[PDB]
């Protein structure tokens, strides 16, 4: 039962332009070098992949990386089949969910599916962001600490979340990985926001270093491993009986 499909087999060389829309320069740690990125540079369809390329254009780091305008309901699983060409020091791949319509950042929640960093290259991190659990200004969120250390990113992976009214479910490759649960506190609290709005699939390759002349998680950005990218074969977003 498939409620949404990207396949990036469409005969056009830019993924689909009413669902997909390119990231936009923020300052933070995924956003910082969408700065001066020119239209669909560092994105493109091409052999049935979307590929998003982290690279170095004469000393601009420049990131790679779409969003989805539409968002979807509760009682649904996102799956992304996802590789990384190759393993990258300050890469920061992410495969991700922002709520459309929430309030401020992170009242309406936010779920990853997959992210990678250097400090730990054989995992991937699954994270989810309240602000129950990150308050005003808190960032790590809660993370899966029994994540699996010996997993190579630049093989195909099904990186999944089956959200609920009840649970956040997390997959790698069809296997559940950890549970985010609903606490059922007064809905003041804002522990599970993650049904109260519509969730987006955010899809990145972008580059760590310092951010305002502070270490990003991501780490140190080294030169000659650039460029790389992340080939995404398909999303789909299920409904579930
Ligand atoms: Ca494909």
């Amino acid at each position: 039962n498939i409620l949404f499909v990207d396949d990036f087999d469409a005969k056009c060389i830019v993924p689909d332009t009413a669902i997909w829309k390119l990231c936009t320069y923020a300052n933070n740690a995924w956003s910082q070098y969408f700065r001066g990125v020119d239209g669909y540079e560092n994105v493109k369809v091409e052999e049935g992949y979307l590929k998003l390329r982290a690279c170095k254009d004469n000393g601009t780091y420049k990131n790679g990386g779409v969003f989805s305008k539409i968002g979807f309901p509760c009682g649904t699983r996102l799956e992304v089949k996802a590789r990384l060409t190759k393993l990258v020091r300050g890469g920061f791949p992410a495969i991700w969910q922002m709520p459309i319509g929430a309030p401020e950042w992170p009242r309406g929640g936010q779920i990853d599916l997959m992210e990678w960093v250097q400090g730990s290259p054989k995992q991937i991190f699954q994270t989810v962001h309240t602000f129950y659990i990150n308050g005003e200004n808190g960032s790590a969120g809660v993370t899966n600490k029994e994540a699996d250390k010996n997993f190579d990113v630049t093989k195909d992976h099904v990186y999944a979340v089956q959200r609920t009214e009840k649970e956040l479910i997390f997959y790698v490759d069809g296997k559940e990985t950890w549970k985010y649960e609903n606490q059922h506190l007064d809905k003041e609290k804002l522990q599970y926001p993650f049904c109260e709005y519509p969730f987006n699939i955010i899809l990145n390759f972008s580059l760590g270093g310092e951010l305002n002349g502070m270490m990003t998680w991501p780490g140190e950005i080294h030169d000659e491993d650039l460029p790389g990218e992340m080939w995404v074969d398909w999303v789909r977003v299920v409904l579930l009986d």
